[PDB]
């Protein structure tokens, strides 16, 4: 079966590449069951801080590479290398905020404390995986490290999360301070809603602050966790808590030799 | 002799550098300001940012049918196939402008997403003979180009009562009303001197939101515009009424409503 390109940007072009689609698999057209949107959104009231007096921000008169960014000791440090790309020694499996450099700060628009908020920069694809449904994968080698794109989406509260029928594309954000607030990304979502679930995942989930920072809606950063292949596919550990839930409907089909979600895994665990 | 003293006030924030020179005295880099590119909040405004009430256009083509909605919101889409106004565009009144957002169906890159993409034109802060700082234009502008958005801090009201220097501080008017004050948090419009005989006009305009209360500032040159002239818009008669026991005007167009000697006229008429 030939691979026919279907759609040459899902972004519409709102994003800084475009993001096309296409299918050598099945039949399923271009998927369109919801709102391709490049940032978050919200639908109802929601008053995120946007006070640019509350802002925590730096006085650096250089690049921010110095250790003495206001910004980066807030994350512990800057843990961006010289090229954007998630320092090797970053805390890959307990990452803390990241806040980076925002409208208030005395530096540069082109610091290098702002990967986050510049946007995507690797090309991606949309494309018909074989028994996931619709994926992500790579059309460039990506070195560990690199961001990839955001988990966009609508921002519901936890009350409201509790509520949907539909918790196929629920990011919960897990907020430490206050209650949890959650991206729903069913009807308004980004390229992130089609990113499957791998037991071994090559992009990593971090939180992240750019132009506000209220606490209750960090922003979802993922990362390469190693160096990714051109063609392979992009996923994420969806957590103990989303397989919990999905355990009576479907099973893990990711295929890996270390599973914890496959059916065999499950019927094995019962014994 | 003419320096550069600061080769982006807005520190790569803008699609383009805008630097600034003085050749005229030893005034240096005005840094008694933020610059901010976006529009700033101090308090809470509550502006309805409900994707849901966004109204928004089915188009697939570029949106520029009749059955662009959001061209109808606006009376019409007033953009040509060059981002430029028509020539025909009410400049006295202007009608308010809907551009398409993020719930329209239509792509990023239609024909009514001017504002929203930002400047375009190569802009200059430079210090002039009379009027402090102000803005030059750096090429030829035809007329109907969109130039920069007046941007700053948002206050209400009854803040911009209390609030004493009143010198970059832009009226959106309304039931509601609002202001724009650039003085503590401006964009490189804060610099716009007032001429009697503008080549620029405000637009309101709506992009992200389509909150009535919080339209966002957009100039338009009401004009061709020559290679290295200032930039300038109509204040209004408030502003120079307020202003003008302090200092009066100095653009010096023969047809000058606020001069010295224009001010005696009526004085001595009336
Ligand atoms: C598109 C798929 C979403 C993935 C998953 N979805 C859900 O679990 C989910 C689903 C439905 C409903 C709700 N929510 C509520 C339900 C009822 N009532 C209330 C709420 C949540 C996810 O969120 N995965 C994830 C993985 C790592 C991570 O990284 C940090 C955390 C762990 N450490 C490693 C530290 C870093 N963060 C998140
Ligand atoms: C540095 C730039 C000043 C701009 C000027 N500012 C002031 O005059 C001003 C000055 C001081 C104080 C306040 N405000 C408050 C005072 C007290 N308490 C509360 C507030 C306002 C301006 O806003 N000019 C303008 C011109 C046309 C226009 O276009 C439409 C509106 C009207 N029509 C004639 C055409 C359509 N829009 C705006
Ligand atoms: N490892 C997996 N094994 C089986 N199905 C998966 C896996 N990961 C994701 N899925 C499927 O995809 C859904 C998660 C979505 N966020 C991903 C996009 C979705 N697959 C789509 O094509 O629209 C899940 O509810 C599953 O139906
Ligand atoms: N036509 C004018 N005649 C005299 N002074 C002006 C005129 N237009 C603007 N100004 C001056 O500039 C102020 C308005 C500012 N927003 C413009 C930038 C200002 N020139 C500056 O150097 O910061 C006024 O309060 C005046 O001090
Ligand atoms: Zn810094
Ligand atoms: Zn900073
Ligand atoms: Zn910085
Ligand atoms: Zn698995
Ligand atoms: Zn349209
Ligand atoms: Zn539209
Ligand atoms: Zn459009
Ligand atoms: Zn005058």
């Amino acid at each position: 079966r030939t691979e026919k390109i279907i759609c040459r940007d899902v972004a519409r072009g709102y994003e800084n590449v475009p993001i096309p689609c296409v299918n050598g698999v099945d039949g399923e057209p271009c998927p369109e069951d919801y709102k391709y949107i490049s940032e978050n959104c919200e639908t109802s009231t929601m008053n995120i801080d946007r006070n640019i007096t509350h802002l925590q921000h730096c006085t650096c008169v250089d690049d921010c590479s110095s250790s003495n960014c206001l910004c980066g000791q807030l994350s512990i440090r800057c843990w961006y290398d010289k090229d954007g790309r998630l320092l090797q020694e970053f805390n890959k499996i307990e990452p803390p905020l990241i806040f980076e450099c925002n409208q208030a700060c005395s530096c540069w628009r082109n610091c290098k404390n702002r990967v986050v908020q510049s946007g995507i920069k690797v090309r991606l694809q949309l494309y018909r995986t074989a028994k996931m449904g619709w994926g992500v994968r790579a059309l460039q080698t990506i070195p560990q490290g690199t961001f990839i794109c955001e988990y966009v989406g609508e921002l519901i509260s936890d009350a409201e999360a509790d509520v949907r029928e539909d918790d196929s594309y629920l990011f919960d954000l897990d907020n430490k301070d206050g209650e949890v607030y959650c991206i729903d990304a069913r009807y308004y979502g980004n390229i992130s809603r089609f990113i499957n679930h791998l037991c071994d995942p090559n992009i990593i989930p971090v939180r992240v602050f750019m132009l506000h920072q209220d606490l209750r809606f960090p922003r979802i950063a993922f990362f390469s966790s190693r160096d990714i292949r051109t063609g392979e596919e992009l996923g994420f550990d969806y957590g103990d808590r989303f397989w919990d839930i999905k355990s009576k409907y479907f099973t893990c089909q990711c295929g890996s030799e270390k599973c914890k979600h496959s059916a065999e895994a499950i019927a094995l665990e019962q014994s």
